[PDB]
């Protein structure tokens, strides 16, 4: 069985081209994010924090990809304007075709040095 | 196979357990590893990296691995003194036993802002 990992694989196309109606299908209205800057509980909160970022990104290609019938893990390049590579890894729970747990991981230090340094030229 | 996925969870092992020789026997002489910080190429700079790393950990937990014939992907928990939980995912391609290359993926952020904290008061 593929079933996580399709979910997760369709969640992330559907997100990274910024169909986000289409994304949030995948996802369970309880879910829960464990994201860099903390914890997310329930569909809206996590909308209000994918969204914003997938509208950061401008180009992202998968690196790997795996799962079984309840779990999926995958790690994705991104491309962003101040920060040229943002590679992140997800691992994503996954029950009846709908994400209910997802932690993701990112390094946040390259957005705040590019904010930083913006803001103080 | 299991086998890039056998590779991966024993060098993980023996590292965690700054068991640090027992890790380095599944590193290539010309690992290239690719690091939030940079690129890394290597056994000796590899080494120079992951040591230090490894003893300021003080617990972990897989939370998720997968692999294939030549390649793995996994994630896991770390507590360090100043940091809690800082979770890492690292892809890595395996060869004849031995990691020839290794992406890692972890947030720096609280690490920066625990010794700026501490340095500043």
């Amino acid at each position: 069985s593929t079933a996580a990992l399709d979910t997760a694989l369709a969640y992330h196309r559907a997100w990274t081209g910024r169909d986000f109606d289409t994304a949030m299908r995948h996802v369970a209205g309880g879910i829960v994010c464990h994201a860099p800057a903390g914890r997310i509980d329930g569909a809206d909160a996590f909308r209000a924090f994918m969204e914003p970022f997938s509208r950061i990104l401008v180009g992202s290609a998968v690196l790997s990809a795996f799962g079984d019938a309840t779990t999926a893990l995958l790690m994705y390049d991104t491309e962003t304007v101040p920060v040229p590579h943002a590679p992140a890894a997800e691992h994503l729970t996954v029950h009846d075709g709908r994400i209910t747990q997802l932690r993701i991981i990112f390094d946040r230090t390259p957005f705040e040095q590019a904010r930083t340094a913006r803001d103080e030229g």
